[PDB]
């Protein structure tokens, strides 16, 4: 009954029968297409995976951590119901992925329905409770030893956090809560996990080794409550973790092509929006947008619908089909040029849609005969952190020493290094012309340029 | 200009723009829905890559190993020419294939159309010839040094076959026709990037190293035939590599459960044709079957028909969306045993549909509550062999000696080793169960040794 | 003490602090300095790793191997006492090398001193012996629940065979055939080796011991706890006896390794009775004599060949020369080898015999320079899967999903017909001290006569 | 005839027959008794491997860098004897290292000679020559092309540096004095041969990727002279490399265990000088610290002169063995603490041989147990830089546009981004103790708190 499946990234993983009843659901077989990578597929041929293998690394790496932890200390009093239910969680973390992944809910919903704040791991959250419920599991649960009472808002607190504010496990077990997602320090599996696949898969070479962390993590009382500490002489193996996600995201995530390409298929989407139908919960019928609302109609929206647009023959397609035809035929926007990383300012994000309106208002000190409209500009902004907004990550992470391993310091940046960046935060402006022909792009260098001297970056 | 193409496995590429040319075609874009293995994907989680990054690399692989054999050897006369019909005949070699790749020429077309000899090299060679057709890839062909009336010939005869046969080339270059595809011995780069690929992508270790036997490659004049000749020291190689493949197929290309993944979803699709319709060219309609049969119905039929299938609402598909969703259950067929190599056993192609009903036509003397029908079965025969039509390739690979390396000489097997395999193929008979009923299953145990023990087949 | 030591091969390795009191010790640190392949680095560039890495290696897959055994059925009641006296035994299984490894015990000790039968299992034998009572720790094998008497014969029979075994009783039967397997070879040493010398040469290995880890089972067989098998992952032991094979034809029986083993170990012959080893009690010992002394066997590692190699008295003047003809790339001449055939073995009385054989032929045509017997060297080699022709695994018992408890054994047959038809072969190889030129041809046409007579 | 060795770094490697017959030297083959890292072969088991391969793989690399760009622009004239003369400078640039490298002339030549100034640079030139000189290869380099008069002053200034500066070649040949040993960069194929093997052999994963940098590597006209600059979009890979340097450097090459591990030997080595005898030419004795005075010692002082020690048996060398013997035990000079590194003072390497005295003569508030003196401590300085001495190596490399290829430009770090680093070098000061036990422990501790406090940080 002991199921055993083979990873290209980990080894033999082995599986428990209730994670096994549990995905061999439609709900959590949906993953199979949905890619891991949307538009950057197109720009590195060898990133065709999808998140079915990626919640089944992080399940185990979760049930790895939480057996080393239990193992090297026997009085944090963990039993095979924690360990189930943490295993559960790290398994189900990313079942409320739409279409192309980030792409959905980051550049689609804003521009179709912006009246609604919608992140991924809330359509996690229902997608679960749609599976436990529609799927009879909880009968299984108690049979396996499990509480569905108490476990279910346990795994449902442990993807979302709360909704000391928790209510699934008491105060004495709050190192549960920072392993499959860390909302103090961002310090997870889940970021191992993808590492160890994205570095796999693209043909990048890792810097980041897990197993070295593990080998040397611990359990203090910091604050009258206990979290995971690391041993004090890794923290430049923190640091260097840090780089490494920065050197993923300026090389692969951000690709300006793989983001144009994005901005083409969001398009396509946005344009073929009010023409396709989605059979939900009771013979209802949805759109691409309005599937968020009921889970039935959201099962079986996947990846499929680039090429149902695609191959379709209906006349009221016709836009997002030429649009994918030109994906096809690699006539992309082109890219005029990038803002160095800005001077002081910020832009939020209401303010993305007056962009193109001030880059085509500006007026060049040398007139141009060809005149560009602000409809045919493609203003970018980029983020570039840590994931904190301009903090240091490691000024939240406790440390402990070898002659005293049941006590907690923090360790400042002047203790480390002098070769450590100023700053933690970035932007990055980048502007894209649609029309083609040489004139009109020398014209859109032009009003760039005016528009950059102008606006003083 | 020339542009760069990072392979995870083959690293960075160059393209010449005539090939980048081609590649920006929808007919070549397609490779991009279609899966390398198929039915494995549902076994191994990490399987999810398709056949554009395998013709790129077949097509890098052929073009490293023209520009090596050339270079080494300068009589031979090798031009640009030759070196971009090769590239070009080994980048679009996999074209024809359809669904689930081998899945719908091994089992749906057969199965479906038993009256008409359908291979995919065949088909490979209309969509070739409907890409270029299509596009306007002859002037820059001319343009770029290639004569098309000539060109087109050789990559046609090096795709497909002789169709002195061959007329591309003259019988100077009689070594160029062995590179993509060789139907002598079965050593062509084909096999290199699929050990290679697999093994990355599976989880599998191989131990064959081809830029050793790229380093030690030599073209020896065989009689009135000038042939690619190996070197005496690497039998032990060659060996390694024939028991590589072998290793390979049994352990991912005939597991137990992608095959009767396969058989399930070739059911589907037989039960969901006739109500499924793709636009051909000039507005007529066609079906799954008889799409072969028009190359622009064909261009858009990719494994989206299984999502298109899965979540239909049509009454008339009830029957394929409740196998597809079997599947989605894993609820799969059983397995009733297996046959062992008993001997003599050949079954040919003409034995293809008694063999299910002559595994309850056996009365033995027990009585049985339940009563097994000879209407539900599925009997599969895998042909276990080295490629060469049950016989050993090494006879048919040339050597060369130090003193002498213009002159090809030939070492048997009794030279080498005696520890190599007495026998290089045998058959195994692999039989299914569509009934799941627990008592049926001990009924088909019964049944199944009274055929194969009693009648030794 | 708890330790972590990182390894290319494995990840970070813990070690218990009676495992650390025991490796900080003269005896075990001299392993810093024995080629693990020996002459294979003078071909193989990459070939530099030592013996001190695949002893703790062969500890770490003894320990994890007893410890998933243990977690697996805990019916055996498989105690803390247990796996620390198997992942001891695995440490120093190989304290018994001398210079050069396998070279030694292959090729110096017959050739020098005939009389004695010595092996290097006898000599880590020894040397655990001498460094147990030289390092004053069996106290602290006492501090940790070992007792010395039971535990300390346990490790030796665990390291050289001898129901005849006394350490342990006969329902722990399945705890000796762990860290090495005289019966058919399935132990960790195998896998240390395949996996340390795949990473290190640039080859590309095919087993995967993980795998073979998770389907362990224990299942009785004639009234004997044994480690059994799946019934259905029978092709990967073939597959890993396949790799085995081609590791060995390809790496340790190169013929330029050969030969320069051939060499150094006639330099060795020649440098003796000249190199003085020191002993117990201020006495002498000579290369092949200091195998009776431990404490002076302690101080004979690879430093040998280049104290003979710097040497500036005289009397060493021979050997020194035969190293430097090393150091130029002079090596001995290969003329050609035979072939498989006749059914007769060649066997150790014969090695003396065979030079004279090819010397004494008659050539065709007369030869100028005339051809002597004493400047010959042949070597035979033998390529088996570990057994006398026996099948490896007809001995492993297997098991099946539906009963466990019970073992079924699988032939050969039942397998498929793309299995070897041998399991044991032999070569022969023949090497002429002299290199000039003028010899080349007449050689060839001695050895091709002597296969002919010898009907080959 | 040209000889093919196998490296587990690269593939199988192509030497030319001068190379074959410059590598069977007694001067070259010494190279195979020496370590690449010294006293982390004590910390790092699998850190074993010695310069040989090294130096080949070195070679290899400048050959395939300078082929490359000889391909890529046909008119820069580049000749088979400029790629052979770049090929042998490579392969003996590392003939002066000395036992332990970096050891040798880091520690022990500064101390047992300090009124003389030796890098390895000028004993690889010496032996350079030497091996020249005895193994009679003039003659051979004039058969196969090479003009010796030239091309040996070529490769002394390739090795060592100018001695327009240069004489070996003109000034429109400037581009092939940077590759193997470049002076105005730290870029160049020594680190990225070494970067790959001490990954490889360490267990460590490396990071830079140089067949990317090969791939957009061109020969500008900068300041009136041909160089090699990379392309504008990769900076930011250069910045990684750099980083990689220093991550490499704090991780392996500067820990702790390891540098004592040095020191001691160094001491060991200090003690047993003038009492071994070294024969060079003429029969002469030469100690190991005079030994390089004449290469014919040198050529025999190798890592044996460890075991020689280690294994001695006259009572003169007692003190040498006896530290040797400590070190086999693990009993190691302990540790005290750090200094937070920080910049704006410096110490010089006039002032090394003063800090003990300087820490030993602190006064805490607090009466110790035991009065330490100046012979019981032992002070490290750790400098960590980017290769500069505080200026920035990307300062001084140029790049060109993919419009204009023939255009150098500069980029500042303001243009790349706001998360590098402000400083470029630092500094540490580490202390140790000559004692074991606890009292002893405890006073150094007091000591050197006292003596950091006192100088007010
Ligand atoms: N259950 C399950 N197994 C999977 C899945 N994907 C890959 N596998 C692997 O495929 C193998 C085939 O298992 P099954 O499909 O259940 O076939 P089976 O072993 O004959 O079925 P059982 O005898 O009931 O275990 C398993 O061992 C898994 O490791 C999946 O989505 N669900
Ligand atoms: N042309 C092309 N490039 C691909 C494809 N797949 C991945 N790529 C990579 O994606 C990158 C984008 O190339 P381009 O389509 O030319 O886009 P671009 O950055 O605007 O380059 P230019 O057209 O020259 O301006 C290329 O460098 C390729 O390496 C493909 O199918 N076609
Ligand atoms: N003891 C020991 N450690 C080794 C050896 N080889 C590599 N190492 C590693 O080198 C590291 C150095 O540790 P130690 O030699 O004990 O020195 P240390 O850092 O001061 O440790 P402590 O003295 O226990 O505080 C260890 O952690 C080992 O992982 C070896 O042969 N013996
Ligand atoms: N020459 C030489 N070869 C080495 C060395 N190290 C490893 N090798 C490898 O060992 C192999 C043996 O080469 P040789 O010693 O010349 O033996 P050989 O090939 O029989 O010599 P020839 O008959 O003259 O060709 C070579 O192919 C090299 O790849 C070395 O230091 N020098
Ligand atoms: N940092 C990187 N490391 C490895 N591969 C990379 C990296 N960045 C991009 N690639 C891959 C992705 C593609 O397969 C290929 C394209 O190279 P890239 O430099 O991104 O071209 P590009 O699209 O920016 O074109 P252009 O040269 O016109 O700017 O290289
Ligand atoms: N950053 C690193 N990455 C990988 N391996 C490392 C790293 N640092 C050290 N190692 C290796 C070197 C040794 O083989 C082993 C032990 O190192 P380390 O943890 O530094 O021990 P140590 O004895 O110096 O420290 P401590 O006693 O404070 O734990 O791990
Ligand atoms: N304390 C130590 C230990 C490690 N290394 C060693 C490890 C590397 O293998 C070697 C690098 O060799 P070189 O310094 O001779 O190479 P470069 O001259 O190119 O140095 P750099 O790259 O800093 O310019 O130095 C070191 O610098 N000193
Ligand atoms: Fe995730
Ligand atoms: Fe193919
Ligand atoms: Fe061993
Ligand atoms: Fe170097
Ligand atoms: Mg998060």
């Amino acid at each position: 009954t002991m199921k055993v499946i083979n990873d290209p990234i980990h080894g033999h993983i082995e599986l428990h029968p209730l994670l096994v009843r549990i995905i061999d659901t439609p709900q959590f077989q949906r993953l199979r297409y949905i890619k891991q990578l949307g538009g950057g597929y197109y720009v590195f041929p060898g990133a065709s995976h999808n998140r079915f293998e990626h919640s089944l690394g992080v399940g185990y790496l979760a049930g790895c951590l939480v057996h080393a932890l239990g193992e090297k200390q026997p009085e944090l009093q963990i039993s095979e119901r924690d360990v189930l239910c943490v295993q559960i969680a790290g398994l189900c973390h990313d079942l409320g992925h739409g279409p192309f992944s980030h792409m959905f809910d980051g550049r689609f919903i804003p521009l179709a329905r912006p009246e609604v704040k919608w992140t991924h791991e809330q359509g996690s959250v229902m997608m679960f409770e749609h599976l436990i419920n529609s799927n009879g599991i909880k009968p299984v649960m108690e049979q396996y030893g499990l509480i569905p009472e108490e476990d279910i808002c346990f795994i449902k607190e442990q993807i979302v956090g709360p909704l000391w504010p928790y209510k699934g496990r008491p105060e004495n077990k709050s190192f549960l809560y920072e392993i499959v997602s860390n909302k103090r320090n961002g310090i997870d599996v889940d970021k191992w996990d993808y590492f160890a696949r994205d570095c796999h898969h693209l043909g990048i070479q890792n810097n980041f080794d897990y197993k070295r962390f593990i080998k040397f993590a611990r359990v203090c009382e910091v604050d009258n409550e206990l979290r995971i500490c690391a041993r004090d002489k890794e923290v430049g193996n923190l640091y260097d973790m840090f780089h490494t996600r920065n050197s993923l995201h300026r090389r692969a995530y951000q690709h300006k092509v793989g983001n144009i390409i994005d901005t083409m298929i969001t398009d396509a989407f946005l344009k073929a929006d009010d023409y396709i139908e989605i059979t939900g919960a009771g013979g209802k019928k949805y759109r691409i947008s309005t599937a968020i609302d009921d889970m039935e109609a959201y099962t079986k929206l996947t990846d499929n619908i680039f090429l149902e647009i695609l191959y379709s023959t209906d006349p009221k397609l016709k836009d997002a089909r030429e649009i994918l035809k030109q994906i096809e035929y690699r006539n992309l926007f082109k890219y005029v040029g990038e803002t160095q990383p800005t001077g002081q300012i910020k832009i939020k994000r209401e303010d993305y849609e007056s962009l193109p309106k001030e880059v085509a208002s500006a007026k060049p000190k040398v007139l141009l005969d060809v005149k560009l409209k602000a409809e045919d500009f493609i203003v970018d902004v980029i983020n570039m952190d840590y994931g904190m907004q301009e903090k240091n990550p490691i000024d939240h992470v406790s440390f402990y020493c070898k002659t005293a391993p049941n006590r907690a310091i923090r360790i400042t940046k002047n203790q480390v290094s002098q070769l450590l960046p100023e700053k933690f935060a970035e932007q990055l402006i980048r502007v894209y012309c649609k029309k083609v022909d040489r004139k009109s792009l020398y014209a859109a260098r032009q009003y760039f340029v005016q528009w950059c001297a102008d606006r003083n970056f």
